[PDB]
């Protein structure tokens, strides 16, 4: 019905997700034309997938349902403010809007601080917790060349 | 002094607009008795007015010139199909007719797509992207009441 009810459904999902031991306190919902096209819950541990956050799980499901890779005319509801990873996913997916209940400071007080990642994505590379090394390969442009060449390429941007 | 030349003029204003850095690619003119009464251009950024679209501007100026709030006997020539708020403004301004060159499609292929607003306007308040709330007040009818008297 209204944004509250859907967002309410997302928080309910997070709770059921916890009590059922499938994952962390995160839930998400994606709707299109007033229909809940997907429901996601954080299931990182229970499915050995560090990228399995509520929003990422809902996106994957939502796209599978639409047999598409873009979430046009869709709205994403998360029980809490998206993580940087989950944010990049939002922008690659392209929903027209996103709503969230709990803030990231709330997640931090709970033991789920994603701040260290905002700090790192802001740094260069060589200056990072996890060291990033850029190796010089004479053929580093090869895959872009193979792409310019491939005719039947389905552009996804 | 011809339908085509007036529309052409709106388009010429549309270009000058972009060029002079005064705003987006949109121009409009209103004519009365074969003469151009007012001109508008998209100047939203340069005047801090998000309602400052070409058509909207052109009719505000015209109404001022004519000292009226209805343009019941004027024509609007606009460089492109009107935005929805512009259509609303047109239905309130009430001109004889309106001409346009570019269509809502041409503008969409330039980063200017209003269709999302069309969709939104159709959807009831609850479904709209932007959050809408209808709190109920025990006197939410008093303004109309006060109107029934005046
Ligand atoms: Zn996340
Ligand atoms: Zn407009």
């Amino acid at each position: 019905m209204n944004h509250e009810t859907f967002l309410k459904r997302a928080v309910t999902l997070a709770c059921e997700g916890v009590n059922a031991g499938i994952g962390g306190p995160f839930g998400a919902v994606i709707v299109k034309d007033g229909a809940i096209i997907a429901e996601g819950q954080n299931n990182v541990t229970t499915s050995n997938d560090p990228t399995a956050h509520a929003e990422v799980t809902a996106i994957r499901k939502a796209c599978k349902v639409l047999g598409a890779y873009q979430l046009d005319d869709c709205i994403l509801y998360t029980s809490c403010e998206p993580c940087p990873m989950c944010l990049g996913a939002i922008y690659w997916a392209r929903p027209k809007a996103v709503f969230y209940a709990a803030e990231h400071t709330d997640a931090a007080e709970a033991g789920f601080d994603d701040s260290f990642i905002y700090k790192e994505i802001d740094k260069p590379a060589e200056e990072r917790t996890i060291p990033f090394y850029q190796v010089t390969l004479t053929e580093h442009l090869s895959p872009f060349q193979a792409w310019r060449n491939f005719a039947n390429k389905k552009e996804y941007l």
